[PDB]
């Protein structure tokens, strides 16, 4: 019951890093061999941090994590699946909501939880 | 050689789906299997109940030749009991009008070993819905 | 914890009645003064059983109730909100999924739970 | 006269939304308020957190004249502590280009009385998203 | 509030007559000088009965009518106005169920004890069985 | 024949009030329990003056023409008028335009004055 | 008051002749030098009966015609002008009911005892049974 | 043969009045009970001068009258039917041609010819457009 | 009287086309007949061969000649310009009207009038069309 | 040699149009000139008034006359049919080509050749167009 | 003057062969190294008879050759450029006209004229279409 | 100059095998580790014969033309050919059609026979 | 082998003249009786230099031309035909790079010492700098 | 598997040269007889360097290139083929981030110790910085 809460908290930290444009914080939470399926990769599996770096190197936003399901797989491995609702204000000053479905696979390496795989479907945030 | 186990078990799971063999599918899937897939309209579905529907309503009438190709399988091993695979599923089939068609889906499968056998606990599919009844 | 399970079970029975075209069973579970917001009423509040009768009087289908939230309001009143996922086979023999968001307000009257108000958004089933 | 309490409290809730007064809104809403509304894309949302966003990002810059009309309010009384209201919300406003516009939404609000005050525990909105920032 | 219930009942009878294709019943309830605004008259005011006769005489599907939020204005003992939303449920050619909406105003005049429809305004869907 | 002319004249006054943005004049001619079907109410029946107030409080050459007015007199105290309202105006781009609406107005005489109790408008919103 | 009613009645007879495909009756009411503006003449002024004959000779459905707001100008004892809206209710090929509108001007001359149509202007829908 | 020429001339004068925006001249030639079918009346018969006044009260243009047919009906009544071709320059400076078919019914009252009825189909060809 | 000859001969030519009578058509047309018409896609065509095709591979049709203008140019040469209105019933049994503008240049040779040049704009109006 | 006169006079007429020289145009055209052309919307127009409009309210333009066919009809009458290719630069500075098919009927009166009838199909090719 | 007539005649024979589906006759007139630009080759230069054979191996039609220009280049070489107008009846029984612009380069070898190069733009006008 | 003609001839044989639905002949000419970019693979690199087998196992007049074949010889044992493939065929409705594809084929000589190890096709799928 | 290279070189010179807007150079290489089929002539055969002059005289951007798969037919000592694909790379108004393709046939006659272009057929894109 | 790593590295260098607009570096890695199939050549095979020069010489935005699933065929000691997916991340004119995909085949020949690109096939998006 307490291992599940670790995964949710670390996921929330990862998303805060993305929303703040803090690549330093993002890199600490992601394994360097992070694989990724996401809309902006056009159906390809991408390997690096290099692909994500681009969106960091180049407005109010509220993220909601809905119905998080955590699978614990022994002491060093966990999987989380959740819906990410993103409220933001667009360029024209209008409020907008986007939805994405996200799977994150976690591996505990030297005491910290590390994101090794990410699958995103729906809206790119 | 742990990587090759995961690829082989994934291939078996897909063979079960393509043959409409729910018996074989249930043996490979954990009963608490969670799933993101196009036909669930952005919702996380929990049972085997959601998948059962596509097996139970597949007759010889709905059969047709289909070849599945697994491209660039990446396997993450996470200790001795846990693995993640990500792959592209290319599906070649013949449609109703007799034309050949190709669809693509990106799939993540999370695996847990219980008493020597590998079990699928989570499945994420984006792109084409590729079950034979689809 | 046991009052919540009554509401879920009665909701499941109501939906089974609709899917089976059993107006007899549907009428027993619905209060005669049932009010309704639903797509096929074009933004109007409809009062009778008469409006629903039409769809009964005139194929495999599987219903899934997702993330049911039950509010208990004293001993005689409950509200349930859920997502209804409907798998069915259309006329052309193709498999299809529709989604609707449903609110049902319940009142206990002579021992039985009664549906007094229904709000449906999304797909008409 | 219980019916008139529910209509009046609903009118107060809507006045709070239109004035961007989150303080007044929070007093009328139960903290465990559940919500179905267009801007939540078919998901059930639990907090006040989702609604807070539309209050916190409303400045004088985003203000504009809006008249709300509640049509054909139907109130179901369910004992002494529980009520349901269903109504049509007509919203007249002036858009950016200075044109007058009308939007419609159908709203269900479920109410629970705690220590004499009426509290909104559940909200279902279909049709137009009608908060001033929308 | 017993005069209001007369108007609602007579309106329901008028609509039953239209749905049954019973011109005999329709003529009894309508004043012969009935004026009408309706979609099928293309924005023109039409004068009584001949225009409506056409839709009865050329009627050779299941339809349910619902009257929502009827508002009755009583204006002395001989005059009443009703405004209501008419929801029409029917099955189309392809066998699909459909709902159409119209907003209707009916002005009533009591002549020798019976209520008579002297004016009719319909906006939205044309909802006669012939369509 | 003289009761008919009262209704036409009062209808013309009501329309002049709308076109001038004179809510004071409009309120005198309309019963406070005025019901209304009109395009900007999206197929709903609206009650009272509050819905109409909005279009006055937040207010170019316009000519209004009443065509083929039919008046039903229903005793002393009740009348119904049906007419076509043709509106000539100049749009934003400076072009001349014509809009049409079909209007039913139900009238009730209360303490000597004629009052509009119900209004049905189909076609163009012409305020 | 009575000259106006002659023009309306003769106009109604002319339209009945068209709807019945009775060229014999039509020719009696029309002057042989009849000029005409109508949609099927593509913006040209056509002379004589020959252009109209075509729509009669090649007619081998229920239709109701309504004359709305007829205005008659009397111009001495031998000349009249009528302007009216012609509403035509008919059933189309697919069996659906339809309404078309045309605006019509007819100029009349009293000639060898009868009223004669010398000029016809039609705008809107072409409303001959052949369509 | 000379009554026909009166009708053509007075029709030409009426059109000159419209093109010059001269409501004074237009009112002299039109009967006060003038009825009218025209595109800008959306299929309705309009009665006044009030409807026309609007287009007067609020660019190079050449008008051509083609194939005028005059029916003379005794000494006090005439009907003219003609095609009106209108050449003008639009807002963007391009030359354009519009066509309308016009019927005008004339009644002589105290020596002057008066337009009592007007039917226009096709393009609305008043300068304000 | 020369004007009436040209109108009559033009009417005969059109009757020949409508009846699919190439024999009658050839008698009225000069063998060196030049032609501008829609079905020639903006090219000048010479001879009878191009027209023969529409006769050899051939419903109620009424033709109206409107506002015929005849220019007489001495005793052997004439030009006619007219609008051809064609009423016909299409395949689906519907009545249709098409318009074409036609110029025909005539030369009298050994007593008979001969069509030497034809310009058609608008609708192609021959049967099989 | 009569054929070359007609081609030369046609070339002069087109030069006058392209230069906006109504004076030169009027000398070559008969005052009773009839005309079928796109901007007359399928009507036959009489006189110079319709053409005057395009001169009075008037970029590089090259005209090419292709495959001119001249019919000579005695000593006073001729017909020419040709394709007019017009190269011009449009408003946006782009080069454009338009095509029209033209028939011109000529009558010799007091020694000079006069254009009595003109049929144009395809593009309207006058400047201001 | 007589060398030009040889080229026109042999071009007419080549087109007759295509329209009759007579590959035997076509092959005799074409050099075996015939190069070709044509719509059905999608902007590529094709070399063989093999590409053309396909349309032969697998309805009334009239062909007109307009404005043939022949360049004679010494005693063994000629170039012809012409417009091909093709009248045919389509599947739905309607009459249609298509246009193509054709260049054919000719080389005389042992007394016979041979087509060595063919450029076609516009409509593909082989009977199979 | 004679090595170039070998590659063209073997390419023509490969295309004849595809057009005849002769998987036996196709397999002899293709290396078992054949990689492929082609329209029906939706932008993915596909390995092996299995992807191609499908189009043979589930199989009208067709003429194929190879235009402007460019052959690069890279030592004894390696060659690359690039060509335009024009395909004339009759469609379902009986109409004649032309499709174009640009094709790169990389060849490796193993035990005396030329083998296709890589194939890139852009444009029309022409199987 | 050497007569083919003359034709390619002279064709390249002709295209350089067009791209430079050098009508002087263009006129030297073209026979005065040059016939032409090209997109901007709308399916007509045009004679002479006058049609081409227009595109030179009204030229007031970077462009690279590529001649692909030139096929030269030599027909005795004074006559040649070349067929080639002309690929034109240019930058459009919006500053974007674009490629257009045209298929070109040029017939050559050796006349007063020089090679002269007597006939030109262009299909596809119009590829003069004026565009 | 050290020959495979040479080909990947040289391919990465070639792409860096294109992205930097460094024609000098590009020319060193490409054989002068380089043949090419690519979107900007409209289905034609183009011969070496002049066609590519144009996109370098007229280059006056941030772009990241990713090479996915490189497959290298080694064919003896002097010949290699690489096939890969090129993912290109860039910011468009409107400031939005965009991804384009191309499939690329490069054929390599070793001449005097250095690897040379002799043939290039690109399908999908044209991904040069000038676009």
């Amino acid at each position: 019951h307490m291992r599940k809460q670790e995964i949710i908290k670390t996921t929330e930290q990862l998303i805060e890093a993305v929303n703040n444009g803090d690549f330093e914080a993002y890199a600490k939470i992601c394994d360097p061999g992070l694989t990724s399926f996401e809309p902006e990769a056009l159906g390809n599996l991408v390997e690096g941090m290099d692909f994500h770096r681009f969106y960091f190197e180049n407005k109010p936003i509220h993220t909601t994590i809905l119905n998080p399901h955590v699978h614990v797989i022994g002491e060093d491995a966990a999987c989380i699946a959740y819906i990410r609702l993103t409220q933001y204000i667009d360029g024209q000053g209008r409020p907008r909501t986007s939805q994405s479905e996200e799977t994150r696979v976690w591996h505990r390496r030297d005491g910290k939880w590390q994101n090794v795989h990410f699958h995103c479907s729906g809206a790119p945030v």
